[PDB]
């Protein structure tokens, strides 16, 4: 029932769509590759990395890609906590790796695939007053619901490989790549994609939904120098269990239960028993009451929803061992940690258990009144209020000793390292650790309420629709009382829906950065020492290492004003709007000194105007012939990014910095944005169904402006006497950096996805599938690294197959 002007903000992508579409993993965000106001992230496609199953790093219209609000029917699917670590890089220590980590499973808490969802609502712009807590998009991905008739269900089994998936990777980084010694490099792979539903009455009225996924990656990782082969493996799994009892007064009370639990497996390089989970996600259980009186409609809500991003060590303490030195050798440490030919240190175990858990309970409820007319204006007089109340909370399981500086007795004086009989620090005969750094047991904890109400109208007359709204919020974290303005209008101008204009002004407040309060004592760490391996550890010596702490903040903010026209030209539909964000406010890193003690503090310094111009364009139905069904959609876009080089929330304001960009001078904040920030795109899905065959054949060709690639100067240009850029400020003595651009072509995307259903008996199907992603196997630049003395390029992947296989009945 949304309106006008706000249908043409958003994109609705059915079951239908889904199964049609070309897909990798499917994740919820691989959806938005047919939204021309989305930018992913340079990397969020790499060759380097086809064992990867989480959530490519989004942006909607120029955007923070952790500032979308991501949903799941209706509820926040977001991390409060920590959402944008690494600027959604894959950083080659993972988030855990070491023990001051505060973990990070990306901006979405769960990682729902495109089997579990029944429609993804994707809006852009114009976005209602009953969405916030974003500066960005919005993606409602409305999982599968039950039927109180059919008794319907499916299983699936899909699976791509190493074998099955070309790789086009640097000369730079091809051995490191194919040794397998690298987390993010992943020569060898296996998915597997497994899903079960089952859609069934409980009683005529009274059906449930039972649905199960399982996205798996196994991917081998090789520790060079420990010569052992692992097998990392990513696995998302979901259960969800759904019921709707439709009751006899026509209101309908609906039970949602998810439990979406992703894992990753990774390794700590050359550590012994050095592996560690990343696990996250977590769980929800929702009653919704929807309401349907005579005054209209009222969908109550109350729901749990608990989030655990989390990293678990295969052992809870650290320590480095000398295998051998100059006049010692070890007959006790069986592996190497490092290659030196003069010693090599030993390192076996790791940092202990530690998470960062959000517990959120929700309350809402959304009223949409029937349209009441006043002064002959009809108004659609929706409105509503939500309140999470939420316990966010970092916290480490058990005390974890560290190994710090370890003292190898040489020659004659071997012999006198005898240990304490419970010591986990001391090798007897061997070596002993003269400092022991404990990450202590520790418990950050905030307990939060934010409030938000909304008023929505949406009114008519005269072949106008204007659906002016307001969203007030609090968030009693930094205590921002919000007063977010909607504004969306529309008109028919030509009498009748072929001509009609729209727009909007619409102010968008985002949800909290936690990070700095789970990290206001992070790296609290307590040295002890001792002058034998049988002497106490005598003196603690608390560091509390890089601190962090909260400051008065205004909300991150996005001005977007938009503006556009559809048109029926001749059988099919032109939609074209430009939207403009002026993302304000946007956080970045800051240093503070409060009681004499520096802190890291979070800071309002950051800003990005994002600019779209974007056509979409698609039939006013299905053209059909002898042979087929055919459907398509061609959208574009033409758009514009900018940024102060606070990339993220932990970035700093090197706006000031002095850099040498487009062959002149110029201040680091204006630079064009490095990240998200392709010029254009041009994407075509063709969509065919051949009933003489059951065979569908999906398609998906997508012309795309080259990847502009830039590396920086290893040594910083001496303006005076440097380069003709300095002619854009001769007053400046300094250095800058100078970027280099490299311009890559502008590239045709192409992928396949093939779909045949064959009935096993008159109520049941198997249905083949097989994507083809990139069809041609082309190489095609997706991000450029470090300086011009090391030009590490990164490529989308070649021709990659994904077969599956789906019973139904």
């Amino acid at each position: 029932s949304t309106p006008t002007s706000q249908s043409m903000g958003m994109q609705i992508i059915n079951a239908e769509q889904i199964k049609k579409m070309p897909t990798g993993n499917g994740s919820v965000t691989e959806l938005l590759k047919n939204n021309p106001n989305v930018q992913f992230s340079n990397t969020a496609s790499s060759s380097n990395i086809p064992g990867e199953l989480a959530p490519e790093n989004v942006s909607f219209h120029g955007e923070k890609f952790y500032n979308n609000n991501f949903m799941v029917d209706g509820l926040s699917n977001n991390n409060n906590i920590n959402p944008g670590a690494n600027n959604g890089e894959l950083n080659q220590q993972p988030d855990g790796y070491s023990p001051a980590d505060l973990p990070a499973g990306g901006p979405q808490s769960f990682w729902i695939n495109s089997e579990l969802i029944e429609s993804l609502e994707v809006f852009d712009s114009n976005i209602s007053a009953k969405y916030g807590d974003f500066t960005g998009g919005v993606v409602d991905a409305k999982t599968m619901d039950p039927k109180l008739d059919k008794s319907s269900g499916k299983i699936s089994y899909r699976t791509t490989r190493d074998s099955w998936t070309k790789y086009h990777i640097s000369e730079v980084i091809s051995e490191e790549f194919y040794s397998g010694t690298n987390l993010y490099y992943q020569p060898k792979f296996k998915k597997h994609f497994y899903s079960a539903t089952f859609n069934q009455p409980l009683s005529d009225k009274a059906g449930f939904i039972f649905a199960y996924n399982r996205q798996q990656s196994d991917i081998p990782y090789y520790h060079e120098y420990l010569q052992q082969w692992d097998d990392q493996e990513r696995i998302n799994e979901t259960y969800l269990l759904k019921g709707t009892y439709l009751t006899d007064s026509g209101d309908i009370i609906r039970m949602t239960g998810m439990y979406s639990p992703h894992e990753s497996k990774f390794y700590k390089k050359d550590v012994k028993n050095g592996g560690f989970t990343n696990s996250g996600g977590g769980y929800r259980f929702n009653m919704e009451w929807e309401h349907n009186a005579s005054w209209g409609k009222m969908t109550s809500l109350a729901g749990y929803q608990y989030t655990e991003d989390k990293t678990e060590h295969e052992a809870d303490s650290y320590q480095t061992w000398r295998r051998f030195s100059s006049g010692f050798v070890s007959n006790v440490i069986d592996w190497s940690s490092s290659g030196g030919a003069n010693g090599q240190n030993s390192n076996i175990g790791g940092y202990g258990s530690f998470a960062t858990n959000t517990s959120s309970f929700s309350l809402k409820q959304d009223y949409e009144l029937n349209p009441v007319s006043w002064y002959g204006i009809n108004h659609q007089i929706d409105f509503g209020w939500e309140t999470d109340f939420y316990t966010s909370r970092y916290r480490r399981f058990s005390d974890v000793y560290t190994g710090g500086v370890l003292v190898v007795p040489t020659g004659a004086s071997a012999g006198s390292v005898v240990c304490q009989s419970g010591d986990e620090l001391c090798i007897p005969g061997e070596q002993y650790s003269r400092t022991r750094i404990l990450y202590p047991e520790r418990n950050v904890q905030v307990s939060n309420v934010n409030y938000a109400a909304y008023l929505q109208n949406s009114m008519s007359y005269g072949r106008l629709e204007v659906t002016p709204g307001v969203r007030v919020s609090y968030d009693d974290f930094l205590e921002n009382l919000n007063i977010a303005p909607r504004f969306s209008a529309s008109y028919d101008v030509f009498g009748d829906r072929s001509t009609r204009l729209f727009g909007g002004a619409n102010r968008y407040y985002a949800g909290n950065i936690l990070a700095y309060k789970m990290r206001q004592g992070i790296g609290s760490n307590i040295q002890e020492s001792r002058i034998s391996p049988t002497a106490p550890w005598t003196t603690p010596t608390l560091r509390t290492g890089t601190n962090y702490n909260v400051s008065d903040l205004n909300t991150p903010y996005s001005d977007e004003l938009s503006l556009g026209l559809s048109q029926r030209v001749m059988s099919t539909v032109w939609t074209a709007k430009w939207v403009n964000r002026q993302g304000k406010e946007q956080f970045g890193r800051e240093t503070t000194t409060i009681d004499g003690q520096s802190y890291r503090v979070m800071n309002n310094k950051g800003h990005t105007e994002g600019n779209t111009f974007s056509l979409e364009v698609e039939p006013i139905s299905p053209h059909r012939f002898s042979f087929a069904e055919v459907n398509w959609k061609l959208g574009a876009s033409v758009t514009k990014n900018k940024s102060n080089s606070i990339y993220y929330y932990d970035s700093a304001n090197q706006d000031e910095q002095r850099v040498i960009f487009d062959d002149k001078l110029m201040y680091r904040g204006d630079i064009d944005a490095m990240n998200f920030n392709t010029p254009w795109r041009a994407f075509l899905n063709v969509n065919t169904y051949f009933p003489a065959v059951r065979l569908s054949w999906d398609q998906r060709v997508g012309y795309t402006a080259g990847y502009k690639g830039y590396t920086t100067s290893s040594i910083q240009v001496q303006c005076p006497g440097g380069s003709s850029a300095c002619n854009g400020d001769p007053s400046f003595v300094g250095g800058a950096t100078e970027y280099f651009p490299t311009q890559y072509d502008d590239f045709i995307s192409y992928d396949w996805r093939f779909s045949y259903s064959q009935p096993v008996y008159k109520t049941q199907t198997l249905d083949i599938t097989l994507d083809v992603l990139n069809v041609l196997d082309n190489v095609v630049e997706t991000n450029q690294t470090g300086t011009s003395n090391k030009p590490i390029v990164i490529y989308k992947p070649g021709r990659q197959f994904w077969l599956g296989v789906a019973y139904t009945w």
